[PDB]
């Protein structure tokens, strides 16, 4: 299998790398020298356009960062694709704009599944990403064996968009979480309650959620967590709230009443212009800039 | 080792938990001024008396389950001078965290040795002794009253000083409360986005984003078939009781001066579905994000 990886980034790098390290010829495209540079290192062959990349490919992956990048992507290469190649986009993107790729590769003759994924760039490199994916089930086994070995867990989710609603949906529960772990822990220390003794508390009863259990936003009661390596990431601000985004876009499109989701979003886009750069647990040491 | 113990409050919680007391070998003297909770007491073995001062005059225990700071703080003026000294007062209720240091200073003012307690699990949790007691005050107290709390008691957990209790108990109900409704959110915008609930909920269970609120309290039938949202929104634990919990919250930010934006944006969510809405199961605040 010849696979075409258009966005040799932070994620695409080490994805690309586990391609070859699993036996594919992986043609690469990107536009900065440094990406495309660090991928010829790993065995990508990379061209100067997309559409040379694309050219010999019976798959062609895109790691992008917005939808109208997708989409022009798209547009640049599908000419340049031989018929029914398959195209995964594994970029974080609206449901809106993964649909309309969709739909404009299936017109093509290519087949086509939206499939972002969850585990940053350490899982990237550890091939663990979790993918959830959208699209026709024939075609989510045709990818398998592509999928297979970036990852540590492939999830069918539903028709196009699926993949990116799932993924959005999650996340806007995750930022909720991460928020209300925090307001609890910063609340307990003002009732005298000990932090180990409310992470006791919470994680053996209906609040536990992963947030607390591994994220856990004050040093201590979890020593892997972000909050006794100065929140360094873990899953950034920045990362939160680009997610974010994308559900109050998600929001936005569909009319849906999402308030606590909502607030989050707020609070993340507010924090992310000081601290894009900390853990998104950091969030517990902003709450004083709301009153 | 048996035990006299006087039980004030014979309700929903507190008949099924003296009962199981009884079952266990101790002589239980009960006091409830509504003479129906005190007929259903009498009826599985507890000695019910005419009055609480009379209930408390030969118990080494004595057991409060209680409605409010206000009935406890009460009950304990009408009847700590009729104990015996060093008599060992237990506040199973679940009262404000001020009101609880408050209770706890006048029983020690008396010569009492006192815990609060509160309890999770409910009235099921009641009747099988599986509830969660989640206990404030001396170590040494607590050892003393193991005995009592086992025969009612899946688990025991010391949280800390007076008012520790309460504190934990109230701190995961606030996450409980945001997390219910950020589930409800997620599964809304699922539905408008066309991704299935049994999809959102096979995701959101594998991921980042899980919790009690949709793996046992899944607001959209089918997932889950024991969740309320298959029995008519049946409580399950209703809106009623987890908007007192969400009052005493909101009284624990306001003498803390802490900032708690989601929790309190969930007490006031959770007051308006209240006004109507008190029988259902809180899960069905999912109600109020559709048209
Ligand atoms: C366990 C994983 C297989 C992919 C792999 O080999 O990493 C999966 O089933 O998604
Ligand atoms: C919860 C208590 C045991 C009492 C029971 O099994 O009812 C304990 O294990 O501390």
């Amino acid at each position: 299998t010849t696979i075409a990886f258009l966005g040799l980034g932070n994620m695409g790098a080490p994805m690309s790398a586990n391609l070859v390290g699993a036996g594919h010829v992986v043609r690469g495209f990107d536009p900065a020298p440094t990406a495309a540079s660090g991928a010829a290192a790993h065995g990508v062959a990379v061209f100067r356009s997309a559409p040379e990349a694309v050219a010999e490919a019976d798959v062609v992956i895109t790691m992008l960062p917005t939808g109208e990048v997708v989409r022009r992507c798209y547009t640049d290469v599908l000419a340049a694709a031989r018929p029914a190649t398959l195209f995964i986009d594994s970029s974080t993107i609206s449901v809106t704009d993964a649909r309309e790729v969709h739909a404009l590769a299936e017109s093509h003759g290519m087949l086509q599944l939206d499939a972002p994924v969850s585990g940053g760039v350490k899982g990237a490199a550890a091939a663990t990403l979790a993918f959830m994916v959208g699209g026709d089930e024939s075609t989510l086994r045709r990818a398998r064996p592509v999928l297979e070995p970036m990852a540590g867990k492939i999830i069918h989710c539903g028709a196009a968009g699926a993949g990116q609603a799932a993924k959005v949906c999650n996340n806007m529960v995750l930022a909720v979480q991460q928020i209300a772990i925090a307001e609890a822990f910063v609340l307990a220390e003002k009732l005298g309650l000990s932090a180990q003794s409310l992470f006791d508390v919470i994680t053996g009863a209906t609040g536990n959620c992963w947030a607390v259990h591994t994220n856990c936003p004050v040093p201590g009661p979890v020593p892997t967590s972000p909050a006794n390596n100065d929140f360094k990431p873990g899953f950034s601000t920045a990362l939160m709230n680009k997610d974010l985004g994308l559900a109050m876009d998600a929001v936005a499109a569909t009319g849906a009443t999402a308030p606590l989701g909502s607030h989050a979003a707020d609070i993340y886009a507010k924090f992310a212009a000081d601290h894009a750069d900390l853990d998104f647990s950091a969030v517990i040491h902003t709450l004083r800039a709301r009153a």
